[PDB]
């Protein structure tokens, strides 16, 4: 998994995030958009969002985008013992939402150049592969219960 060292920096990283949790998930989710127009028919609450300026003055997809990293930050703060945390949104997402993996790995890289858009020159090389690994984990452990469930 990961070292002590390793979730330290995750976790200091986090920080940034928390201080302004609705600013970081929006601009994640309109990263996600923008690049991969595909998920946003995943949501037929933000499928009327024809352009980005629309995104942008979207109350509700601020929301989201705090739903959901709240989500994320209540796993990362259990470094990697996030089992209770991380099945019930793996089968949500399976189930319910029907998201690929893939769509996973495009958020994991959009939370990662929201951080160096938002933190430039405040994100460093350590941080980024710690911040990178978590991801990796949390994606890994959703895949495996995409796997028992023959998701995809
Ligand atoms: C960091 C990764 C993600 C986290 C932590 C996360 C978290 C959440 C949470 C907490 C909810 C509300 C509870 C639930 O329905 O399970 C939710 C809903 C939802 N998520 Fe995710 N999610 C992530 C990634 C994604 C991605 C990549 C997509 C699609 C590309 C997606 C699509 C949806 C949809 C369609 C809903 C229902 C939205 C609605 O209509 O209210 N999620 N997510």
């Amino acid at each position: 998994g990961l070292s002590d060292g390793e979730w330290q920096q995750v976790l200091n990283v986090w920080g940034k995030v928390e201080a302004d949790i609705a600013g970081h998930g929006q601009e994640v989710l309109i990263r996600l958009f923008t690049g991969h127009p595909e998920t946003l028919e995943k949501f037929d609450k933000f499928k009327h969002l024809k352009t980005e300026a629309e995104m942008k003055a979207s109350e509700d997809l601020k929301k989201h985008g705090t739903v959901v990293l709240t989500a994320l930050g209540g796993i990362l703060k259990k470094k990697g013992h996030h089992e209770a945390e991380l099945k019930p949104l793996a089968q949500s997402h399976a189930t319910k939402h029907k998201i690929p993996i893939k769509y996973l790995e495009f958020i994991s890289d959009a939370i990662i150049h929201v951080l160096h858009s938002k933190h430039p020159g405040d994100f460093g090389a350590d941080a980024q592969g710690a911040m990178t690994k978590a991801l990796e984990l949390f994606r890994n452990d959703i895949a495996a219960k995409y796997k028992e469930l023959g998701f995809q």
